């Protein structure tokens, strides 16, 4: 699975507190059926600085609010989460034919950092810093820093709502949300339930449109003091820039490239189980999944036959009330990018073993589990972040040699490694340059800090460190002498 | 100590451990006398490619070189430093015209920076990170990010390179630094020092030239890893839009406009000493120093005597062999920009109570210690930085009324609030906008934290926070099931 | 001829080095009046940038020693491929910024009248014999390519801005890389299509499209051009000299415009309306050489007035290629908030809204409506920042002296207007007005016809044969006579 | 022994500040100037922007005349003129009449070229308007002035400034300043208006970076130095100027084996000897074919061994020392970093005999090759390095191996070799078997070493601006 371990289909914007029209509207397809799903209140330029006037407006109410009565407020939000569940998964199911099961990490990840950051926020203290000639004392505490801004992605529309939700409520950081036009449904329909329970206005704003209008209208505003983004690394790029007008803090997490190490003492059926998991899941649409599977040549052929066992058996399709462990992928351009990068190497040498095409019979976005061996790392499969559910294999032999080769990317998510050696697992732990080292499996949780480095973004994703990017620090320093 | 630091020539380019010529030169004229004084070798964009390129193959060697040994280097170079602090002293005295005693912030800060990040990166341990559901163990640890440049403004020239020296070395990343073109001396002698001991090629490189071409050839550079600045709002603007060609952590000091409230209850004697302290320190051109001075109505009179007294005994001029509290300005620019803000105060009510001029009988850039009262929120001295030896009064009423005027910009470093009132200082050194709220006095040091928020910059200089910048995190996680 | 240019699209990619790539990037383009996307582009960035720098830097030898003949048989062969695909090429610039289908034909026609004009100039191009006055050499001063360009596009006239850079520079030798605007990339993005088609010499023209602080700036800090060329405001005018200054190289440049339209006592009112109306909402006003100050005398000022309104109302407003529109939306958001804080700091100040000033009712895109002011004067921000957008902004003078001070009273020295019948008054504001040019009871622009502009607006010249000045240099052979 | 005021505004001024001259063969003071600061270069540029509106619209007839005027002077003041030049710079004296002869010439040359100026018809293609072109005068100009031909330089911006009705701000380089300073004293005398000419020296990074920088100058001109120019178009950038510079040459000089080499070594030897070689088109590199190679070398070491080194008015001096200690060590250093990687010092390459002035002896290098810094950078120096090829086609691709473009030079008698190399040689200028320069024809480089023309009509181009005057037929 994607081994995160937890703890009325027309919507209007929600800004200012308030659910609003617009002058257009947007219809979202699903990329299963092809059919109309559902259609949003499309928010232009205009409701991009309703939505940033709003929530400057309630910053210094909310962030005086004291922290006790943010986190019930918070709670609030969570009680009506839970008692809106079906609706909210459903929302997603419809949006992007993610399979029933699978929704289930979207919407318990919105619970779980509501939870979280509630009982975070509670729990900060002031620090105390020693002064080396005992002339005055020093105060350090933090503070809530602004508005925030977050630019969603489409291939976790809730958890990756709940991964900027949490720490902007629990910092007292007014919010604006831009779902994806994709995947606009599920954020909304939180919205809606911000509006029901009464939230404060200009606390929390939702609302999905057009990139080069609304989102660099959000970007260049001199309002929003953090811009976060979960998005591509050109998109990283072009916020930065745009938002340029004012001094902005930016945190984002960007492409992966993640490599896989299986080593000759792993684990076969675990290191199987663990790299099919999560690179069909959501239909390889994820971030830390890996990319590039570098195996050993003396278990090659065994681990490539219990790669195609696991492959075979997942369930394809879009039914909510069927075992579907892998729907379709996004949309039109996504097929064809991956189809390019899977017929790019086989036409330079690498053997299609599965997949590698939608199954007959179908109409949607659908790409089978694919399985490609004798991969080098000349391809653009190799250089390229695939998102999709394609395993491509590459052999090795030296471990020094398979080090480099992991680290030849400017990507820096997550890594794995496989092996029962505890000297290879120390040498490939300290010297792999990425954000996430995981040993003979994989783990991500609301308490556990998700980050990259290099191309892969700035900031961190849940754990306490998240506050980080909300929270502004104060130091007070009092003459002791007066 | 009135600065509040409290401690704890033809010169080549220093490039790939080499002190080279180019195909130009600089000259360096004295703020005082304008006479040239130096000249350094002038980089082009050929040569900020080579100090980029160097740092970026250095950065396999010196990130694994151990901790214990990159601080003996650190401690090797504070060695020279401290062996050469004459000759260092003596170019900031030359390219500034500083006093010969505040050229000791410059010297001491460099000391005290290379032994607190050498003491600081031997100590750092790794975490544990507890896992909830016992499945697997987390260890979060901390490695050198890449390659930082630095971009150094001209008021403390070796102060400033102290600031970013000190933990990019610490922390195993090369350092690019650029000192300003105004005062390069002082820098380039550093370089000279680091060549002199030996230290491995492309570790520190300094090159100064102009911003347009080197300068944007440094940000645009995709091999940078942090981007850090200490100057105006508009160069900050502009490094974050050119430095978009890549993902890059930005670090950044800007501008400040510090408020400083003298309340009926406060120490007029120890509020006066403090004020006029910093405000002539260095002719004013400090971040820190007080930008608007706001005094109850009751204490008025006698706090703007005592200001008056001090602020006409102090001696100014240029001689290292001679005592003198304060020197010029840097340059003509700085000396019109600062003249027309006094004016432009006079032309709409301000009091010009002393200064105001340059001082008889000089030609050098020299500005007389100022005072104006009768200023208020419309006038350019109020809204603007001064960054100048220009003492700007006003006059409030009402405590919960001055607090909104203080918080009245954008700006976010430095406060002050001189009052003995336990529940009057509870009340400023909560509710004041800034990162740093100072209390019956003022103090900086090495260790303690140095930081400004909204529109001031991002980032911490001093204390352990400034190894963040050069820091990434990251966490190995391992399945104990196996 | 009311723009007074007087004649003689779902996913496009990089055209660099000969060949059609695509990138990492994609950049979605927005029609200005139905707030719909039209297209799409790959974007470049700074190493698409840089392939197309390195792919023109190497074309250079052998583009420059192809005899001035067969250049401009290249010219022609591109030349026969825009008449061929006229259509889509006009669908482009109607889709990317809502032009009226009648505005897009100066797009389309100068493009065809420029890859005329410079094939035909090119091979008429001799060399000049210099005297010398003591008898001891001889001289032969002649022209040859300059190396590199690079030309940055504004977004008003996309084809025909293209083809100002275009002509001169395949016809000179030199290896172009254009950089359109991101706001309007469709156009150019199909004339690269257009060159890969009929097979053009690998790095002779390149067409990418990019952010401003990276794309652009790489473009201008890159050694390799020899000329740096923009179509754009002062602004960026000054950032791209400074950005430049990694290498010497030539700077050409047209920026804003602040032209002043002077209405005599004596002028032909009918003549003065249909010539101001007209380049005023030709393009929605987003002309660099349009009226922006209207100066009317006081005895003829409202009949003047009346018959400008006249006009103003009859516009037909509207985006639809199969209907009769005379102006479409401007550009952006910006550009309508731009125009709508000087005609409201107009009105604040004194200024009478005689029309418009609005967006039309119940339409959705960047729509402003034809609008007159009246009573405008020197402070007004309109007065003294270039509008370029439908805004007739009317000021009443009563003495030819002082009214010739009021236009002078700028930095900007683009074109310039005069409406009179007395032959004096004619003689004396042409040649006192300091303006590059200066246009006499009527209006009028052509490929052979020099543009330009002075003080603040510019650099170098468009159009003519002075054009092919930048893209050649000067080489002056000199022998000793007594062997 | 002189004093010499600013010439700022119509006035002769002092100021704060001075600066000594010392004379590069004596090493002694031999005048003194007051120096500018920022405020007189805010004071000339304040004085020119006001003088625009009456001097440019004075009559072209009118403007010619004051430069009769001033020429008058000029012819009147020769001694004293060239006395500065031969004290400021230690120029020999025969030398210095390229300087003052250079600056009557322009004033003669385009003071009648103004009045001959015609407005242009354009035709209209389709008879619906008329066009007429005109040219006027642009703006303010200022001109940075290099000190290796301190009247030469100055005459070259002056002549068509004053023609063209700019008023113009003059940077005379600090090293040699005492001449240009006389030209403001002439025109103090003759009355000139207020504001037309300016001439002032002072610091380059507060001064010259204070008349880059400001608004007023439509026009930056610029001899001096590749880095230089970079550094002023960046500078300058605050306002839309027009640039015009003259930079760094590397000029090849090409001797085939079928060259007179007597008129090869004559032309080489005669411009690398004058002005110490401080010429932007002299030799850079020497090439010389097998053939003719030792038979050249002897040539050249001939006439190179009959230079007259020294400084003394009453003597036929041919060259002096070079301009200061920075240039002595920088072209020391690029001959003993030649011979470091195997070239072979033949003469000079040393200070003469107990002279301790600047001087370096005229030097000749042989087996330079292309690694060398002396083959990359340009000379600027009394020195000659040979280079040994055998192939025209390879030598002509080493000839353009530089960023260089100003000169360029062939010496051949074969027809072919001289219209192959006359062609594919990038550069501004290329002699062929000789070498001519004059105020009539145009003096420019192409590539890194500058844009815009010196001397001929198109010098004119940087100060005029035209004009489109555009009428309906049809009223």
């Amino acid at each position: 699975g994607s081994s995160h371990h937890h703890h009325s289909l027309s919507k209007q914007l929600y800004i200012g507190g308030k659910l609003i029209t617009s002058d257009a509207t947007t219809e979202i397809i699903n990329p299963a059926t092809l059919e109309i799903v559902g259609e949003i209140s499309a928010a232009g330029i205009n409701e991009a600085n309703m939505a940033l006037e709003s929530a400057q407006e309630a910053f210094s109410s909310w962030s005086t609010t004291p922290a006790i009565e943010r986190a019930q407020w918070m709670l609030k939000l969570r009680d009506a989460v839970i008692a809106n569940e079906q609706h909210l998964r459903e929302c997603v199911h419809l949006e992007m034919a993610k399979p029933w099961q699978s929704t289930a990490d979207d919407f318990q990840m919105l619970v779980d950092s509501l939870n979280f950051y509630a009982d975070a926020i509670v729990n900060i203290a002031d620090e105390e810093i020693k002064d080396n000639e005992g002339t005055h004392s020093h105060v350090l505490s933090r503070e809530p820093v602004g508005v925030a801004a977050a630019f969603l992605a489409w291939n976790f529309p809730l958890l990756n709502l709940a991964y900027k939700l949490g720490p902007a409520m629990a910092a007292g950081c007014p919010l604006v949300v831009k779902p994806s036009s994709k995947t606009p449904l599920s954020a909304y329909a939180v919205g809606e339930l911000c509006e029901q329970i009464g939230l404060p206005a200009g606390v929390v704003n939702i609302l999905s449109g057009m990139d080069s209008t609304v989102g660099d209208a959000i970007s260049a505003s001199t309002i929003p003091s953090v811009l976060t983004l979960i998005g591509s690394t050109n998109v990283g790029k072009h916020v930065i820039a745009t938002g340029a007008t004012s001094i902005k803090r930016y945190s984002m997490e960007l492409g992966g490239n993640a490599p896989a190490i299986v080593c000759s003492d792993a684990n076969l059926d675990n290191a199987a189980d663990v790299i099919c998991g999560v690179k069909f899941a959501n239909a390889g649409q994820i971030c830390v999944t890996p990319n590039r599977v570098f195996v050993h040549e003396s278990v090659a052929d065994e681990f490539i036959e219990k790669v195609l066992t696991r492959a075979k058996a997942v369930k394809v399709g879009f039914d909510k009330n069927e075992a579907i462990d892998m729907g379709p992928v996004m949309d039109a351009n996504s097929w064809q990018r991956i189809d390019e990068l899977v017929k790019d190497a086989q036409q330079n040498g690498a053997q299609l073993q599965l997949g590698g095409k939608k199954p007959t019979g179908v109409n949607g976005y659908f790409y089978e589990p694919t399985v490609l061996t004798n991969v080098d790392s000349s391809m653009k499969i190799y250089k390229d972040e695939i998102f999709g559910p394609v395993i491509s294999i590459i052999i090795f032999s030296d471990n020094e040699q398979v080090l480099s080769d992991a680290n030849d990317t400017d990507a820096g998510l997550s890594s794995f490694i496989f092996s029962s050696n505890e000297d290879t697992i120390s040498y490939f732990a300290k010297h792999l340059r990425f954000g996430e080292v995981q040993v003979n499996g994989i783990k991500y949780s609301i308490n556990l800090p998700h980050f990259g480095i290099k191309q892969s973004g700035v900031g961190v994703d849940c754990s306490l460190l998240a506050l980080d990017d909300y929270l502004a620090y104060k130091r007070v320093s009092r003459a002791l002498k007066v």
